[PDB]
């Protein structure tokens, strides 16, 4: 079972495929793609990126929406039932937009094709299996939208994300110096909006925080990670998400203001123990 | 187990749940919402119809989502297990859209939980469980889109919609008679929009007949019902769909011209034989 990632490095969808290929230390190969012309991701229909190739053998798959890859190479360490029938369980599902636009989500997304007895195995209860659905769900559908407008709140940290951006990902040194004062600009006005269409405070700072605490709060003070002893898809998730931007004012404020970093170094050194 | 059914009759919405209560020949009763005011639905933060309230003798659910509500009562019928756990399973996913809209979209809504055992007891197989699945979503994101445009789209066809709706629907006399006539007119010319933003072809009857063609060529010529013996949850959400527009040409040009008609018939005395 080869795996190959194609990814944005800081982005936080490839992170959170990242945060769990490494915690179940799961050998696997990144293709960085060029965010201005994608060429290597030009042999897939799906048009977004982190995309998964799992080959066996002969045979290979591709498992496309970050949380679709992350649930179905997830029922697979745990139940062994062949990739090419677990990802049928993961369809894409069409429609048009009240806009027109051709949306696709993924059906049961957050849900491990699991029976009873492999849940049992890696469920505290019915519970806490719905539980972790639903912070995945938080996760990427509320969490991920505090990440631009807290990192580009500034154009001073604005052009320091850009600048992490173009050298932590993959651009040439031409457009990288284009992207890098170009895009910061950009996105400073543009997460401007992002800040408004989302609802969020003036303070996006104050939204971070709020978030933080929520999530916290709901591991509770029993437990080290929401998925108990180890943590689990909500846990991973999460993490996945917040350290895109590690290095950055956001995440030291994020630390400083939030009592997120006990579980946050918890879920760290869990995943560099291999 | 007491079943109350909040819905607007003539709703393709609506007459998927019926369809599927009435082939399980469930005991429910059925509150019809007022379009207007919808006084009647005002118990539940769930703001769309229809809306079905399970009532276990002191304690009580309310399964909102027209998928959801059949994904749940199906799998309490095989499963037994506690409707207030199974649709636990079905979770509403908040998030922001693009334009800045709250919507609400549903966890696992095509999809069964049921264990092997009843699995196998519901389904011909692996294949036959993730087909339906695909087809039940086709019905809601495909199929009915193309109710509208067809049943509004001539002046003479929108009243006569609007006068089947109002007659088979609960308004006041009073906004009855506006409804029939200023109603017609916004569907009529509101539905000429949806034709385009949803991309369909200009002959709105042809939409209709492909989507009817591609649904009999999916069943195939070796099976009555695209569940085998009986219907399953795809034949029952295409043709609680597709009963919608009975009484009205657009239903009798659809007989007419697409050789579903047997299909169709079969699904009907299927569930008049209760
Ligand atoms: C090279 O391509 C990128 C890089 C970062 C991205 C994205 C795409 C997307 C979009 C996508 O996945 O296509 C989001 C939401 N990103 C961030 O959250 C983000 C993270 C850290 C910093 Cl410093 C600044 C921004
Ligand atoms: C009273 O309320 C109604 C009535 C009909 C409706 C809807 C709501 C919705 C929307 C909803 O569920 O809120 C859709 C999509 N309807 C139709 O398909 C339709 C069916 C038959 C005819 Cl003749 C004309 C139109
Ligand atoms: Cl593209
Ligand atoms: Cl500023």
């Amino acid at each position: 079972l080869q795996l190959t990632l194609y990814q944005y490095k800081t982005c936080p969808f490839c992170s959170k495929v990242r945060a769990f290929l490494d915690f179940h230390a799961l050998p696997y190969q990144v293709v960085e793609v060029n965010p201005v012309l994608r060429a290597e991701i030009k042999f897939s229909s799906y048009r977004k990126v982190p995309i998964l190739v799992a080959q066996e053998g002969e045979s290979s798959q591709q498992l496309n929406d970050s949380s679709v890859i992350i649930s179905a190479l997830k029922t697979y360490l745990v139940s062994g039932q062949p990739l090419e029938e677990i990802i049928t369980y993961y369809p894409a599902m069409k429609a048009v937009n009240d806009q027109g636009k051709e949306v696709t989500e993924f059906g049961n997304k957050y849900w491990l094709m699991l029976n009873e007895k492999e849940a049992q195995q890696v469920y505290s209860g019915k519970e806490a299996r719905t539980e972790e659905m639903k912070w995945r769900q938080w996760a990427d559908d509320w969490l991920v939208h505090l990440i631009s407008p807290n990192v580009y709140r500034t154009p001073t940290e604005a052009l320091a994300s850009f600048d992490y951006i173009v050298r932590e990902g993959k651009f040439g040194a031409v457009e990288g110096a284009v992207a890098k004062y170009m895009g910061a600009a950009a996105m400073y006005l543009i997460s401007k909006r992002l800040k408004s269409r989302h609802r969020l405070q003036d303070n996006v700072r104050e939204d971070l925080y709020e978030a933080a605490d929520k999530w916290v709060a709901a591991v509770g003070k029993d437990r080290p990670f929401m998925g108990g002893q180890k943590p689990n898809l909500a846990d991973l998730a999460v993490y996945g998400v917040l350290r895109v931007m590690e290095g950055l004012d956001a995440f030291d404020d994020l630390m400083q203001h939030t009592h997120i970093q006990p579980w946050y170094l918890r879920v760290e050194r869990a995943i560099t123990e291999a």
